[PDB]
Order: C-alpha cells, then sequence, then structure tokens
C-alpha cells in the first residue's frame, strides 16, 4: 500500500545522456545508434537569443565546431542537421547503450519522467505532465536544455519531451524528439505567455480511484451526476470537460473498485463545491492531477520494466 | 526555476538489484561485490511470519535453498549468514556492477530515493523521508521487501533502507544494510502500532526558503520570533523542536535570500497558526517536510552525480 509520485528507473536514460558544446554555451545532448540529439538554441549566444535567424546561424558551424562528450571521452561529428528546432549531431560511434526506444509525441493530459541534467550528467528524476496549455511544471536550472522526458514500456523507452525554454511566469516548454514544440511556443526569448492551465480531470478520477483502493474513503458521497451536469461544474473550476472516451478509460478502475465512474465524478463535484475542510487524500491538501489511470494501474499492480 | 520532488538517478543501483527465492518466497536482493543483501523473512511462510523463530528456521535452510537470479541468469550461493534482520549470501561472483557505496544509518528528517522492486526488476523511483517515529510513507506492494533507499553524493551510493514490514495502518519500516530495523519494529506480524508523526521542522524552513528562492513570497509576514517563542507554537501543532544546530544548517539558505531564520520563522509560526487560507506555496497546498536543507541546495543550484 501507499501512493507515491513515483518517476521510471532511470538508468537506460542516463546512458544516453551527453555534453554538447558550440562556441560558449553548453547544454545536453540525447545519444542514441550513432546520432546525438539536441536543442538548436546550442548553436546561440544570450544575444542571439532574442531574434535569431537558425538558418543563418547555422551556415557559420561545422561538423568540428560540435564538441560532443561522453562522461570524459570525445565523440566525434562527422555530420550534422537541423530538424525543426533540434540538430541532428551524426557521430562516428553507436551508443553501445542505446536501449530499444521510440520517438512519441503525447496529448495533454499524458505524464512522464524527466531525468534532469547540467554538463551532460544526471541531476535527478522526477514526474512530470503535459499541460492543456501545452507547458511542464518542470525543475530546470541553466544549463538543464536537452534534458529528456520519457515513458518505459518493460524494456522500451519512449522519449516524448526535450527541454528548450523557461517561460518568464516559470513555467517550461520544448519539443518532441523530431524538434517540434509543444504549443505555441518558440525558441526565442520573447514574451510568451502560457493560456489556462485546466484540471486534468480524467487524472484527477484516476487518483481518486487510488486514493479508495488505499483506504482513503471520507470523500465518497450519497449522489450521483451525469456527463453533462458534472461538466458544468468542470468548466466553472476550469477542469477539463469529460468525455465518453474518459469513461472508458477509467473502466477498469471502475471494475475493480466497483465505484462508477460518474459515481465518482458526484464526489469530485463535491470535492470542487465545498473544498477538503482541511482534510487530506492519499497526503494532499489539494486534487492530484498528474496521474494518469494508467499510472494508477500500475502502481497498484507492481508493473516492472528492466 | 521550479522546484519538483525529485529523487536520484537510479541507474546505480538497478545493476545491484536480483530475485531471491527460498522455498515458496521471492523477494528483492542487493547484489554488492560478491554478497547479496536481503531480508531474513524471505525464509518465512506465510504462517512463519506471526510468531517466528529466524534461528531455528534458518538450521533447515542449506546455500542451495536460495535462489539468487539477476536477470535471467543464476548466481552460485556458496555461503550465507544471518546478520540482525538481513540475510547475507556470498556468492561466487562479484557484481560487475558494483558502484562505489556505503551503509549508512539515517537519522530521522533524513531524506532518501526508494527503487521500488519487484521479482527483482525496477518498478519506480521516488522519495521519501524517515518519519520521526521511525516508519516512512513508501508505496510498497507484495513482493517489494528487499527494494532499498538511498542517497548519491557524485559517484557514491549511501544505502540507508531495505524494505522489510508494512504496518496495519498503511506505514512502511525496515532496516539499514547492517539488518538493524529504524525504531522499534520487528519482523514479525503482529500488533505494531507507530507512535506520532511529528512535522519534520527545519525541512518546512528549508522549502520555505526554495519557495522564496521561486518566487512565492505571499507567505512572508512582518513579523520575527525567538526559539523559545517558537517551539511554544511547534509542540501545540506537533513539530518538531528547532534548535540551534538547525538554525546553524539553514545559514547558507538564510544567507543566499537574505531571510534571518528567525524571520522565517515567525512566517512559518503565521502559516501555522491561520493556515493557507486556500493558497499554494510551490504548488502545494500543505507545509512539505520532506525536503532537507541539503536538498533545496542541491535542486537549486544543479548539483550532478554519475
Amino acid at each position: 500500500s501507499g501512493f507515491r509520485k513515483m518517476a521510471f528507473p532511470s538508468g537506460k536514460v542516463e546512458g544516453c545522456m551527453v555534453q554538447v558544446t558550440c562556441g560558449t554555451t553548453t547544454l545536453n545532448g540525447l545519444w542514441l545508434d550513432d546520432v546525438v540529439y539536441c536543442p538548436r538554441h546550442v548553436i546561440c549566444t544570450s544575444e542571439d537569443m532574442l531574434n535569431p535567424n537558425y538558418e543563418d546561424l547555422l551556415i557559420r558551424k561545422s561538423n568540428h565546431n560540435f564538441l560532443v562528450q561522453a562522461g570524459n571521452v570525445q565523440l566525434r561529428v562527422i555530420g550534422h542537421s537541423m530538424q525543426n528546432c533540434v540538430l541532428k549531431l551524426k557521430v562516428d560511434t553507436a551508443n553501445p547503450k542505446t536501449p530499444k526506444y521510440k520517438f512519441v509525441r503525447i496529448q495533454p493530459g499524458q505524464t512522464f519522467s524527466v531525468l534532469a541534467c547540467y554538463n551532460g550528467s544526471p541531476s535527478g528524476v522526477y514526474q512530470c505532465a503535459m499541460r492543456h496549455n501545452f507547458t511542464i511544471k518542470g525543475s530546470f536550472l541553466n544549463g538543464s536544455c536537452g534534458s529528456v522526458g520519457f515513458n518505459i514500456d518493460y524494456d522500451c523507452v519512449s522519449f516524448c519531451y526535450m527541454h528548450h525554454m523557461e517561460l518568464p511566469t516559470g513555467v517550461h516548454a520544448g519539443t518532441d524528439l523530431e524538434g517540434n514544440f509543444y504549443g505555441p511556443f518558440v525558441d526565442r526569448q520573447t514574451a510568451q505567455a502560457a493560456g489556462t492551465d485546466t484540471t486534468i480531470t480524467v487524472n484527477v478520477l484516476a487518483w481518486l480511484y487510488a486514493a479508495v483502493i488505499n483506504g482513503d474513503r471520507w470523500f465518497l458521497n450519497r449522489f450521483t451526476t451525469t456527463l453533462n451536469d458534472f461538466n458544468l461544474v468542470a468548466m466553472k473550476y476550469n477542469y477539463e470537460p469529460l468525455t465518453q472516451d474518459h469513461v472508458d478509460i477509467l473502466g477498469p478502475l471502475s471494475a475493480q473498485t466497483g465505484i462508477a465512474v460518474l459515481d465518482m465524478c458526484a464526489s469530485l463535484k463535491e470535492l470542487l463545491q465545498n473544498g477538503m475542510n482541511g482534510r487530506t487524500i492519499l497526503g494532499s491538501a489539494l486534487l492530484e492531477d498528474e496521474f494518469t489511470p494508467f499510472d494508477v494501474v500500475r502502481q497498484c499492480s507492481g508493473v516492472t520494466f528492466q
């Protein structure tokens, strides 16, 4: 028993992390087979970032201008190209620690683990979610760019996020591993405001199921509701509208606990309208929304990897 | 910027995790050099756990009764012995992935990362603290015994916890790697109640410093206090008494923010007496106490390992 915000084991990704330096800028890259992936703004100076022309800035770079270091060993760069907002540096040595892997572009509400790195060396690992405004709430200091987010399925690492930017409001933006930003953000130091950070309703409901499985039951109430009536309350509290697709995804947790999805919606409705009254759920004093249904099923059943 | 509950990279420990089976019981072991460490209750049946005589139960075991598996490969057990509540299984092969390591017995209030494993395979990694009642609030399902807790300093893994028991109240108990339980708990399925779970005051204060560094400042107030006056309020809210040793440990965070330790105590005092009024601090709706001062310094400066 117990329920914790739990990241994936990070060893498979630690073995892919390298340092990339261009000019005087140093950040992190991801070394998979004979390619190193990194943010293209490694080629920029601090001044360049206010209005960069990446195609023109890249004319002044050759293979030997990219210093790539795995631990204390230099990799030899034999080719480079820009793909959207990432650089692909071809190196002459396949990473011997390359795991089975996929590149995935995730949907808002989906969670992943971040391995925070500086200078090519791992710092820590934590769990995140893609918000509906296409930011993440990370922990990223200077030099963390190129740190990646990932999910693991048994033996296969699905890479879904590369870190690029901190917005002036302190939240974070980045790309998938094909170099396309999540949401409207750009790799330019400019006025970029995030939209509404709506609460991921289906994740809150999954977490309430996790609470019930663990014996936290005080919030279960006598009511049920409908999708349309619940959603009238969801909109008022800036929750994502619940769909029948979401109901279906909660099916297995509904079956395990015997609590119908709409009954749990009515308990959530009461929690939104009355608050928690100084009580806690699974040790939390707010409604947690960065556990997906699949996250809950995993932690409550003991799925392993390696 | 941003502040996250962040675990250590787990790769160094993943390479030490094995499966240990005795009779029909399977749990996890830790393989370091040519020794595998695991909970001694691997030798018990379900009935044995109500009143086990470990010395007598071990008479009926020989080396070949302990099946130790690293991935898909069997290790050869050439010796075994009981040390307090752990078994030390000598194997004929040193683990080639053994990191630099130490065994440490931690103090209440100290934090560590847990690599949850089942059947010798890592599931996830999360952060924990040794509570003042010598439990931890983990996430442990059946088969997770022998999962370990650890800290990393650059290249050295300090192992501090091995998981053994779930109390009937859902909290967790275990040993250091010399096999001595933290607190009064025993490896017997008996009535074991935990004492008061007091809040780790010095950690709350460290986290408030982390909040200030990140721009969460609404809770800073106009007051200061003294140790003795703050502690009169700490006792009423079941907070640990603050000592001058704690003040000294907060020195560097005090110097970085320019907020005197006793001034931050007076802000904490107001938070305890008035509550948070539906506001949040670093995304939390309660006062977080499982970040140590050293944890905060790390995450706010970018200390790395490998």
